[PDB]
């Protein structure tokens, strides 16, 4: 049912293990749309994922995802965030109702506003507000760092660069999602992500992603 450890180094697209989201909105506070033209992968072997703009204030953003469904494990990803007020670059799991299921969430997320640090949370049936945001030490958008989470039944552990930052106990999501990655630029958020001021091109590149089943 579920898939089982693998490694992705992002040398091509294998339209197999994984998709592109392409002409439509997330909507709400996504004020962009997916376009498979902006998943793209460079010659040095990354996954570069960009938030661009064609017509007046009219934004395409990215997102890919897998085609499998993964449970408990070690999730690790290597990436280089994009530095903009109002956007966002993350790598997380997603179940949903579109799904047929309760929408199980885990999160690593780099507000572009700042990244000096990152924010991790979960969705369990819905229910978020669980946001811990993490000084790095460092920024996050000059040089490729490995994030990591560790789910388990009763725990969450979050690690950057191999060192533990955060745990979490309670109400752990449950259901196996998919592995996505995206970059998009928030509507009404200015509270938490600054508002977007249009800027155009911006990329988030990933190295690759490596998940361990228990
Ligand atoms: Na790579």
């Amino acid at each position: 049912q579920t898939g089982g450890s693998f490694f992705e180094p992002f040398n091509s697209y294998n339209s197999g293990t994984w998709e592109k989201a392409d002409g439509y909105s997330n909507g709400g506070v996504f004020n962009c749309t997916w376009r498979a033209n902006n998943v793209n992968f460079t010659n040095d072997g990354k996954l570069k994922l960009g938030l661009t703009s064609s017509a007046y204030n009219k934004f395409d953003c990215a997102e890919y995802r897998s085609t499998n469904i993964y449970g408990y494990g070690l999730y690790e990803v290597s990436m280089k965030p994009a530095k903009n007020t109002g956007i966002v670059s993350s790598f997380f799991t997603y179940t949903g109702p579109a799904h047929g299921t309760q929408w199980d969430e885990i999160d690593i997320e780099f507000l572009g506003k700042d990244t000096t640090k990152v924010q991790f949370n979960y969705y369990t049936n819905g229910v978020g507000g669980h946001e811990k945001v993490i000084s790095l030490g460092f920024d996050a958008s000059k040089g490729f760092h490995t994030y990591a989470f560790d789910w388990q039944p009763g725990y969450i552990k979050w690690y950057v660069d191999g060192v533990l930052k955060h745990t979490a106990t309670a109400n752990i999501p449950s259901t196996p999602g998919k592995i996505m990655m995206n970059l998009w630029n928030g509507t009404g958020v200015d509270d938490w992500l600054g508002s977007y001021n249009g800027a155009n091109p911006l990329y988030a590149e990933y190295d690759w992603v490596k998940y361990t089943s228990n």
